[PDB]
């Protein structure tokens, strides 16, 4: 479970949110794109598994999960590709719930900036640096702390 | 010296490719930008500071220390910016090395990926993970989760 790893795609302003969630604290990471195709899953991927070592990811859709592109990216960078069909239906809800406390952070910062990628990046410093006590930020890094012990 | 980063820029194909260095771990993160203003570098500092606990940047240059949006954008996200000058000059030589190391192995996976960034990202992912005995992603965790106990 330290090397796991969740995607979610998420609306706003038009355009696309992607998001990998780190499931065991929380601590996400975020870009926004056009629209969700293989080719920018993959290269959000690779981003990923560059700076925290990602040994599995349950993919956000069938369309990610059956990309060839996705596919490559997940050979590239040693990453097990699995689906992300909820086998716990608490799930997808936290997911859900995550999506809706990004965009209410988002909407909380929206002014500050010009550009919604800013706004997003806003939301992902927030989020985790948060205390619930520990941050996400907190808890990933001792999690991977201790699984390298 | 746990949230103490450095900011480096370097040029490639006629574009710009700005790196964030954890400096007692050697960790990178990087970016292709067409060219360095204070905007870009404001964003990135956004981005690296909702990932990791960024307390110190010594910047790159003048223009970037001098910079509005860069003194906003440290100033939103809780980093203390400083100058970059080498008071110990094996500091710039060590800089310059990594800068010739990330351009060979950019070499080495270029003919992999179409677009310059696939391949920056590529070599971040080599940077990171490569043994040295520990890599740069493990020795910054280390460093971070003994800070945080
Ligand atoms: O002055 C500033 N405060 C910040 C605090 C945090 C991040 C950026 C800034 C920043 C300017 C800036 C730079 C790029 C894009 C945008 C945008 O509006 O999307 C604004
Ligand atoms: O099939 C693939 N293997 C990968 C291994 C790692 C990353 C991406 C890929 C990938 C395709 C892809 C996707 C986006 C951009 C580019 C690019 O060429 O810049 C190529």
């Amino acid at each position: 479970s330290p090397g796991i790893w969740q995607l979610d795609c998420t609306h706003l302003e038009g355009k696309v949110i992607l998001v990998a969630v780190h499931v065991a604290s929380g601590y996400i990471e975020a870009e926004v794109i056009p629209a969700e195709t293989g080719q920018e899953t993959a290269y959000f991927l690779l981003k990923l598994a560059g700076r925290w070592p990602v040994k599995t990811v349950h993919t956000d859709n069938g369309s990610n999960f059956t990309s060839t592109t996705v596919k490559a990216a997940c050979w590239w960078a040693g990453i097990k590709q699995e689906d992300g069909i909820p086998y716990n239906p608490q799930s997808q809800g936290v997911i859900e719930s995550m999506n809706k406390e990004l965009k209410k952070i988002i909407g909380q910062v929206r002014d500050q900036a010009e550009h919604l990628k800013t706004a997003v990046q806003m939301a992902v410093f927030i989020h985790n640096h948060k205390r619930k006590g520990y941050s996400a930020g907190e808890r990933i890094v001792d999690i991977i702390a201790t699984d390298i012990q």
